[PDB]
């Protein structure tokens, strides 16, 4: 009683859209380490022997799109005809162009940087829980550890026949805790990785148990009821793009949490900081995290919006989901006294032209490495 | 006290990541005409004078991908390079395969329809709200329909300076009520759509609120303090993929809740049903409302999950936020007496071979029209 599954999921790097959402954060990075005030909307599009670069960049860099694409495919893996994808053969289109004129007058030209515009309007959330000392779902850190663990035995060599191109989930039984929720035991357990040909299933599917889920989710967690899909579709051979394709901003829930709190629908890669559905989800990721870091409540939910050309938030709302002892009136002033979430002041306070987001296209963006928008804020109230 | 405000958005069918949707699914749906067992995983980009279809088909239908495309941008009303984009010249690309042999041996081949395997891995959501008859957030509701009237009349040619890319926002003040939630009055609205070169601001401004909002919004909620961001950004000529590039599935919140509930990640458009991201997201709106309107609860969110290859989920979970007698379990008990969420089911309770998907892809695939998700299932318990 009380209790309940909940369930998420996370990818790997060669992923075809995790391809896609770092080729465009690898953009983005390029382009900053020259103009740090580059405007940078850039998608990606994977298919078999294709990656696409489509949008709209403005900035006074001098950038080499085939070296940036092809450096970032082979950080991922995919160096070879017989992994399905090349990064020295493939093809690299480029459908890019200057950023409308029509926004950048109505967002930023002619404007001090403090008040800069939101560069679209739309809606984004924060969230944090203390369920884990790094205030994220217990499913998803856990369903991203066990694909940065499939990396680490790929390129390690000790499980060679690995692939770069894989996905993970894991189920949780949890219980109810005054609007917390406490995490009971792992209910099941999904893995599938892309493979060479000559390993057999078996095989794989120890290797999978012993070295890489014992590796990862600890034993408490674990019981004789744990189920487990290991390898469910028998066979994946045939992987990375070549297997389906990859886009950009495909993967929205991946990247942050994992389907708990909300989401408000923008993408993060490829995109500079006067897009809002990055800089304003980091914002709020940060609102979240210094709240329960520092104990006004367990868990907290944080909405924000924007309207294209107007610098503050149209909105700002939080949910404590009854773990504070302050009403969420209470919080909402605090959080008015001690952020400004305009966007040309959380670029100031995030740190938001250094070119660290290649970074965060993997793994997720939140719960980890200490970036800016992980280190919690002081509060005065 | 215990009011807060909560802001959705939606985009109009020129708005160039929902001309993706439209045109996967445009290209679903002859599919499913000629061969209602076609798999089909069609991702559609759009950039400047750029359809870009992507994916992987397997169908015994003969397409003409050509014709497919441009007729689907006709409808939406891209016929004129003076508007930015024109079906009848701009460059159709096609980068489409068979959908790869590992992925069908293991999900359908040689498998019983009713025991084919979820398609991929992944969790969905379900949500259904009493505050309206749609049992629908009313953000999102409103929202949409601001976005349907800017079509009406760009359509009818009262206001024949509109042109189809266009997005609007709402931000409401609720009341919370036992786990449901009441709307108060409308706090904030946003509405920018791509425009003619020769009308003026103001003449956009004044219709937008005395022919657009005061035609969709009830008064009883929009008030003195009400706050209009109409045409925030000045400026909104160049407009569809010339201004912005779109990918299918880069929607999904709009696709969805505004917000509310709570999003798995998937995509919907281009999609056949054997892919759990539509057909298990769309069982579980069914039984969401098919709770609410059943008169178990005020509000309700399911989650449900899978894994590749296995056709049963691998969790099911509700939450009712309070707003039931019975216990979360109980619920539990009494969906799974009355739904089977087995994609090879699925498709025959909702009828997931029918080639309706183009009209599911703009203005919210929940809460219209009477689609077979949208017709609640009388419970036995
Ligand atoms: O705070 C509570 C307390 C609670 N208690 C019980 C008891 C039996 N079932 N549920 N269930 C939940 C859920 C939830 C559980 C299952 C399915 C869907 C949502 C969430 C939630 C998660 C992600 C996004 C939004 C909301 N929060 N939450
Ligand atoms: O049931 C309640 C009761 C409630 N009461 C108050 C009172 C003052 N603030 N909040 N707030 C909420 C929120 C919410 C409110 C603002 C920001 C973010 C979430 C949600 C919710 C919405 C979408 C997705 C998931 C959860 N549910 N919800
Ligand atoms: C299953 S594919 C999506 C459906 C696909 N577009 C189709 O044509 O049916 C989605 C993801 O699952 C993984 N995948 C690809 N082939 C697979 C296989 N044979 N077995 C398991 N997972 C696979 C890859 O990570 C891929 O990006
Ligand atoms: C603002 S654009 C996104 C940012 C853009 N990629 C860039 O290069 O800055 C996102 C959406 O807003 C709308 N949009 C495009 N131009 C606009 C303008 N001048 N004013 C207001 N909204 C616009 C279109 O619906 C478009 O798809
Ligand atoms: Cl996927
Ligand atoms: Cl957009």
């Amino acid at each position: 009683e009380g209790t309940f599954l909940f369930t998420s999921e996370s990818v790997g790097e060669g992923h075809p859209d995790k391809i896609c959402d770092q080729i465009s954060d690898a953009v983005l990075d390029a382009h900053l380490q020259q103009d740090p005030d580059a405007k940078v909307a850039c998608e990606t599009v994977a298919k078999t022997g294709m990656i696409l670069l489509a949008g709209e960049i403005t900035s006074r860099a001098a950038v080499d799109y085939q070296k940036v694409v092809r450096e970032a495919v082979k950080h991922i893996g995919y160096d070879d005809s017989s992994k399905g994808f090349d990064y020295k053969t493939c093809n690299v289109l480029v459908a890019l162009e200057q950023q409308s004129p029509d926004i950048a007058q109505g967002v930023h030209l002619d404007r001090n940087e403090e008040d800069i515009g939101a560069g679209d309007q739309g809606l984004m959330f924060g969230y944090a829980t203390d369920e884990t000392e790094e205030c994220m779902p217990l499913t998803i850190v856990l369903a991203h550890k066990l694909n940065a663990k499939l990396a680490e035995l790929r390129r390690n060599g000790t499980l060679p026949w690995l692939r770069p191109d894989s996905k993970t989930q894991v189920t949780v039984q949890y219980m109810q805790d005054r609007g917390a929720v406490l995490p009971i035991r792992v209910h099941t357990i999904v893995i599938s990785v892309q493979h060479d040909e000559e390993v057999c299933l078996d095989e794989m599917r120890d290797a999978l148990k012993e070295k890489v889920i014992k590796a990862v989710v600890p034993a408490k967690y674990l019981d004789e009821d744990t189920i487990y899909h290991l390898q469910p579709s028998g066979r994946f051979v045939i992987g990375g793009p070549q297997g389906d394709a990859g886009l950009t901003g495909r993967k929205i829930i991946v990247d942050t949490y994992g389907g708990w709190g909300a989401h408000g629908g923008g993408a993060f890669s490829g995109k500079d900081y006067t897009k809002v559905d990055r800089s304003a989800a980091y914002a709020a990721r940060w609102v979240a995290k210094s709240l329960v870091k520092g104990g006004l409540c367990r868990r907290v939910l944080v909405q924000v919006s924007y309207a294209i050309g107007v610098s503050h938030p149209l909105s700002i709302s939080i949910f404590h989901y009854g773990t504070s002892q302050k009403s969420e009136r209470e919080l909402l002033e605090i959080v008015k006294k001690n952020f400004d979430l305009r966007p040309g002041v959380i670029v100031r306070d995030l740190d938001l032209k250094k070119p660290i987001y290649q970074r965060t296209a993997a793994y997720g963006h939140f719960g980890r490495d200490s970036f800016p928008w992980e280190v919690p804020k002081k509060l005065k109230y």
